[PDB]
């Protein structure tokens, strides 16, 4: 069961990178649509700080994958 | 095979979401090069009409990821 | 150990992917970033250079993952 949970509990890693990443799509879309459509100093702060909350959970996303990818493969070797 | 199949199976769901976000990242570094160039209302319809229908598969990717994370840990658990 | 390093070596070459997608995502975000703040044809010179370079990367892992899926799906099969 270990190893192979392992590498289960990798992929929802790497689909909630995907998901995260998909978000700050959504965030760049958003952006640009703005621009096209011509000011808003609130509104681009909030945006701002949601490209670096999206940022530093894709990140920690990243980090996770990283460290799930290290311990898979520990157990595969010598187990 | 079952379980192996099940897992190699998300690894190539995962890869086809991958795709499918490379392609709308190309739609969001065409809109900023129009943007930067300077109109065409005909062309931003288009490109909407296609931020859209990535949009619309990645999440339909994203749920089939999704689901079959659940069918392998279901098959994990008690097999 | 044979299709289990195989099914392991994927899932980094989706996360390297998924490492090269998000710097292409900060580049989006750069270059919304400069228009909202509005030139300097230099800067976008190079801005278009990394897009490239990072656009060519992932195809390069796009292409080393689904070169991998068909490796492993051979292996599954008829071993």
């Amino acid at each position: 069961m270990q190893l192979l949970s392992g590498i289960e509990q990798q992929q929802n890693n790497l689909l909630r990178a995907i998901e995260a990443q998909q978000h700050l799509l959504q965030l760049t879309v958003w952006g640009i649509k703005q621009l096209q459509a011509r000011g808003g100093h609130t509104t681009w702060m909030e945006w701002d700080r949601e490209i670096n909350n999206y940022t530093s959970l894709i990140h920690s996303l990243i980090e996770e994958s990283q460290n799930q990818q290290e311990k898979n493969e520990q157990e595969l070797l010598g187990g």
